[PDB]
């Protein structure tokens, strides 16, 4: 039970998948945690927004599970009930939980759904940075949940358009169970039916940590050699599990992945042989150089706020500390993460945007509900969640925090469904100079903009994700002898 | 009070017992009035009250049984996986 607490009049909750829970999620979780911390530090360091009030932190680990995230949100919310509850002999201090002004977090769709259902009972606004599921779009079940990322049907139709551009009619798909994978694969199936794309096998996996199911799914995928394109729609953990299972077997599918995989280094780092022409897509974004320089200067003896940072150093650099002194070597004093060590996560700026959106909502409430002063007052002592959310969060419109370009996309706007702009960057896991690495090959905002010449397919050939033949109805027909969707040619007589 | 918000507040009072155990340090000792762990909630007149209380108790795996909520919105076990009733649904 590791917690991050900073004293302040208004505290923002933190939900990150630090531990993937025994193994630390290096690229996603801790980087997002540091992004939120850096954004809050910048908010507290500038007097233009929220000058007087200090923004505390309450960061908790979700362990990429719905139940653990629910427990952490219970820990978050055990502050309003404490005030109404404490008599006793002499006095009781212990550790009074701080009233959470708003919750910033909710990676993975299940965590976001559970935490939103929890906070709808306490009118606590929640802003997500990575939950791109369509089940949270509706404001009826989740009337205090919003996000800086687009919903899931945009991603599903982008995947369908990617399949259609290369004429991948006969594809196989594997989806994750829960709230993200199921809804997203339903939307993708609807889009494929609209665009006349036939799915060979519809497989679903689970977070049971059993590789037998994953290798059985791989074998089932192998049962349809015609569908050489796999539209993989799952979480990072499930994507890694299927990559490991396919590496155990002999698979060469071109995984058309989703935001769950995206441009991730750990999933490929498990095994790079299975994935060579995987057309993945992630949320389109620009790396933050200020957070880059903030994270590069981070050291195990410099950032003592994070209880996971020492273990993060130990896991990333494989060197143990003086606590063990026998399992591994000793980390060098000159060791750093300055260059050629880490790659910026594409959702870091989304975390920064969510934090700054909450901060700007609080600043606007202060400028409206607490006039004549820039510090805390009686009106700001108690925050009205419904008013704050609906007014200063659903109608918010502010420029990007760290973007010198100041382009059109450098604006954080919350739509009627509390979502973000539908922009996706399509990467391919190709090799350019002998070292495997993702690089952007296309874009999707309203229509595909793809670079075929810079794809570098697996097996150095364009995949043929089609059945035996599309057939010619002019002088033949179809009967569907063995497959529900595929067909074959039967010549038609001139008098028929 | 035949209202959803008041019923939500009363269910919050109901549920403020499991969090107390995991939460209490202090000088000497603190007694006050320790809330009792609710084994199950019997109540939920009117559909709004039942829906709000079921949504509250689904987070604490506290079974709820209603006596008068005959609404069809509570029939599904996906949104309300700990809510039940002794009365027929609304489409009948
Ligand atoms: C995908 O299928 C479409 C439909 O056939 C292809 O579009 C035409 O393909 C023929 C050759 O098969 C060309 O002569 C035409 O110039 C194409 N017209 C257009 C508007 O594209 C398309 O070439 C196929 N794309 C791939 C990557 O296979
Ligand atoms: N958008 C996905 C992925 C979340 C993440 O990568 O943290 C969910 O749902
Ligand atoms: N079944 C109605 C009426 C409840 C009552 O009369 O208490 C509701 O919903």
């Amino acid at each position: 039970r590791r917690e991050i607490k900073i004293e302040g009049d208004l505290v923002l909750g933190g939900l990150f998948p630090i531990n993937e829970c025994g193994r630390i999620n290096e690229d996603r979780g801790i980087q997002r945690l540091e992004a939120m911390l850096f954004a809050i530090d910048e908010i507290n360091k500038d007097d233009y927004l929220l000058p007087g009030v200090k923004l505390g932190v309450h960061i908790l680990d979700t362990c990429s599970r719905d139940t653990y995230a629910l427990e952490q949100s219970l820990e978050f919310v055990r502050a309003s009930l404490t005030k109404v509850d404490p008599d006793g002999s002499y006095a009781i201090q212990e550790n009074i939980p701080l009233l959470i002004a708003g919750v910033i977090g909710g990676s993975y769709s299940s965590v976001s759904i559970q935490v939103a259902n929890l906070l709808r009972l306490f009118q606590i606004p929640q802003i997500s940075y990575a939950s791109t599921s369509a089940k949270l779009s509706d404001k009826s079940r989740y009337d205090y949940f919003a996000r800086t990322v687009p919903p899931d049907f945009y991603q599903a139709k982008a995947m369908a358009e990617i399949l259609r551009f290369f004429n991948w009619t006969y594809v196989s798909t594997v989806a994750s169970e829960g709230d993200y994978g199921e809804t997203g694969i339903e939307a993708f199936e609807q889009e494929a039916r609209l665009r006349n794309i036939c799915i060979a096998t519809a497989e679903k996996v689970g977070r049971s940590n059993i590789r037998k199911s994953y290798d059985s799914v791989i074998r089932e995928l192998l049962q349809k050699p015609n569908a050489r394109v796999v539209v993989l729609f799952m979480r990072s953990d499930d994507s890694r599990e299927l990559i490991a299972a396919a590496s155990r077997a002999n698979a060469s599918f071109t995984w058309v992945a989703s935001d769950g995989w995206g441009a991730q280094e750990s999933i490929i780092k498990g095994s790079e042989h299975v994935a060579y022409g995987a057309i993945t897509l992630e949320l389109a974004s620009q790396p933050v150089r200020q957070f880059d320089r903030y994270f590069q200067s981070l050291n195990p003896y410099n950032n003592h706020r994070n209880p996971w940072f020492r273990d993060f150093w130990e896991q990333k650099f494989q060197c143990s500390l003086q606590n063990k002194r026998n399992h591994r070597r000793v980390c060098d004093k000159h060791l750093a993460i300055d260059s050629s060590n880490y790659e910026q996560e594409s959702k870091i700026m989304f975390v920064v945007n969510a934090v700054y959106a909450m901060a700007h909502a609080l600043h606007k409430m202060q400028r409206t509900l607490c006039p004549n002063t820039t510090k805390l007052c009686d009106a700001m002592k108690i925050l009205d969640g419904k008013k704050l959310y609906k007014d200063y969060l659903l109608k918010i419109n502010f420029t990007a925090p760290f973007n010198p370009n100041k382009d059109a996309d450098s604006i954080v706007k919350f739509d009627t469904f509390g979502d973000g702009m539908g922009r996706y960057n399509v990467f391919n896991f190709q090799n350019v100079g002998g070292k495997y690495s993702y690089l952007k090959v296309g874009h999707w905002a309203e229509t595909l903009s793809l670079d075929v010449n810079s794809i570098h397919w697996s097996r150095n050939s364009v995949p043929t994700s089609q059945c035996s033949d599309p057939c010619a109805p002019n002088e033949m027909k179809n009967m569907q002898p063995g497959d529900v969707c595929c067909w074959i040619c039967i010549p038609c007589e001139p008098y028929e």
